[PDB]
């Protein structure tokens, strides 16, 4: 299970800008401690890793990781079991696991003064916003309070420190400069499937009505939902009256129906609620998540698409988390991916 | 040269603390917009990346980046060529690849609040810094201003882009933390050899100092000089007459001993004046600072130490910058490690 066979592997930058300091750079001067004088910085780029096996088969695998997270959730489990990079490499896909702007080795925009400050100009702001590990065990759904495991649960408990550990903050970088840089590594690779995570599913379908390349996507609990600009359905409240999901990205019409001319899966874990639960905010921010997400997939095939929600559960399997890909069943998981890409032929050259 | 074979690979976090907020957790209450109150925060935390091939020879190898960097610069330089990374897996090392507390896949410490503060506590500086592509360009002697290159170089033109796009800022984790994490990872590995660069060739030396497990050092351009408490020889000041290198670190006499106990090399590039360069204050730096390594390592050998300096144009090696490992001549450089660590026996089991 664990041997794996490269062709090649390789990491490499793409995408970002530069932004300049006031002022010319004197060799001659103390070049440290470091100054903005004379200065010129790479920004906002994003970091690529690849592994590629004998022979592939079939179309390369883009692995987009979620909110506050980076490669290493496709690389191992928390508990040190095979991540879907090697899984799929031994499915012979090349596959393409990223860091994005503003995480892990991907930029974090900031310079000599301030965070995020350069000079007068910011950047990116310099109050951050960060989960805990309170709050990131109720919103991934481990239980519904810290400390509590669902029934049938497929964290693979004890290794809560290593899980945590792989989580941090991200800096404000614009969604538009994110999407921008998955853009370029979309024409960079050629025809290629995004797998995408919570947070990154947003971004994943913007990708694709910005780059025809993309030829499916399987999104594994999108935290935000897409409609066409002017046509976000009815979405009520959560439990607690007060409080809402994501606001809905909205995109023009001509783009969306770009959403379409491929197929596109989301995949939900287990323990979302089908009633209100005002007792425990994000399982009742799931369930009407996952309820905004049904309407957007059947906007899409209003339009002739082909969209569609997979339920773990309904598939036979119980007890997943919001990261069903490094649950103790990821094998499975995995197996039920493979599926969706050989229905669609894109396991085929 | 490009394939690989693994026995295994993965990555997984290791070392860190935790900080507590303010309060308790109601999972009730809307979790997002992030709080700290009731929050628990692991920080300080770094990720290890390991590859292992079939029938492993000699020991695991640690490669440590330097400053503002990640194991990125192990795996692939610049222009795509294969790191060290594959080189020594194909070499039948197991490899391992670290990101360092506060860069990369290592923690970030922020919260919900100014970058590092957690309520009125400071657990990093706000402030930040980091290098120019100007100051990057001379501090690695690509030559002698930003733009030009010496004409010996071995850096690889055409790709200067993603060069400097893999440099960041540090936030200011204390030195301690990050040789902790270190440390903690040399007793999980069990006897290693560390490969170091530029910042963390003072780190490695510490780790040595307080963990047995560390058979061997191989040290890239390292930046901070180390001697015995109240043992600093004198060093001159650089030749605008104003300026120092690095204080050098001092340890207690009890701790650098153990630096005699095994076999330590420093690999120098090419381009490090033998004369005062007032025009150039980072060549003269480099002057300076490698004097100052020569009598550190002349400390450790009268202590009946095997402490080196190889400077790589004596070797028949001409143009190498301060990252000699991703030059293009790579290959070559790591020739030179492989005959290092097969003289002292650590290529056999
Ligand atoms: C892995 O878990 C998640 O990925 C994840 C999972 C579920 C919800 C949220 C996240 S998140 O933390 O990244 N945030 C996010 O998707 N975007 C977002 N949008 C708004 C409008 N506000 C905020 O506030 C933080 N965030
Ligand atoms: C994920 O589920 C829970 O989280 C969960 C849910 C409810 C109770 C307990 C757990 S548990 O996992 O902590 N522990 C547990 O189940 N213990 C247990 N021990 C014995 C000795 N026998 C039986 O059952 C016969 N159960
Ligand atoms: C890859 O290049 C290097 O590794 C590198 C190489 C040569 C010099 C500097 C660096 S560095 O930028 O990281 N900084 C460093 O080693 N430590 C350090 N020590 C003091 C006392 N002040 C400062 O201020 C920056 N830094």
């Amino acid at each position: 299970k664990r041997k794996v066979v490269l062709a090649e592997q390789g990491s490499f930058y793409i995408g970002g800008r530069t932004v300049t300091g006031p002022g010319k750079f004197d060799p001659s001067k103390p070049v440290i401690p470091y100054s903005n004088e004379g200065a010129t910085f790479y920004i906002n780029q994003m970091y690529v890793n690849f592994q590629a096996p004998v022979r592939p088969r079939g179309l390369p695998l883009v692995f987009w990781h979620g909110g506050g997270l980076t490669g290493h959730i496709w690389e191992s489990t928390p508990d040190g079991r095979p991540g879907f990079q090697t899984l799929f490499v031994q499915d012979r896909h090349t596959v393409y696991t990223i860091d994005q702007p503003g995480r892990g080795r991907g930029n974090i925009p900031t310079f000599n003064g301030p965070f995020g400050q350069l000079e007068e100009e910011s950047i990116v702001n310099t109050v951050t916003g960060n989960s805990s590990k309170e709050g990131a065990w109720v919103r991934d759904r481990l239980g519904p309070a810290p400390g509590q495991f669902f029934e049938n649960s497929q964290f693979p408990r004890g290794y809560e420190d290593n899980y945590f550990k792989e989580m941090g903050f991200s800096p404000s970088i614009s969604s538009d400069e994110i999407v921008d840089a998955v853009v370029k590594l979309v024409t960079h690779i050629g025809p290629c499937v995004l797998v995408t995570h919570a947070a990154s599913g947003v971004l994943g379908m913007r990708v694709a009505t910005h780059a025809k390349n993309v030829r499916g996507i399987v999104a594994y609990e999108p935290a935000t939902s897409i409609f066409p600009k002017g046509k976000v359905p009815e979405i009520p409240p959560l439990a607690d009256k007060k409080s809402q999901i994501f606001p809905p990205f909205e995109i023009q019409e001509s783009y969306f129906k770009k959403l379409a001319k491929i197929p596109i899966q989301f995949v939900f874990g287990d323990n979302i609620p089908k009633n209100p639960k005002s007792a425990y905010w994000f399982l009742d921010w799931w369930r009407v998540t996952r309820y905004a997400h049904s309407l957007s997939l059947e906007a899409i095939n209003k339009l002739g698409g082909q969209a569609s929600l997979l339920d773990l559960p309904t598939a036979g399997l119980r007890g997943n988390t919001a990261f069903p890909f490094t649950d103790r069943n990821n094998v499975q998981v995995a197996s039920l991916l493979s599926d969706f890409l050989g229905k669609h032929g894109l396991d085929q050259n």
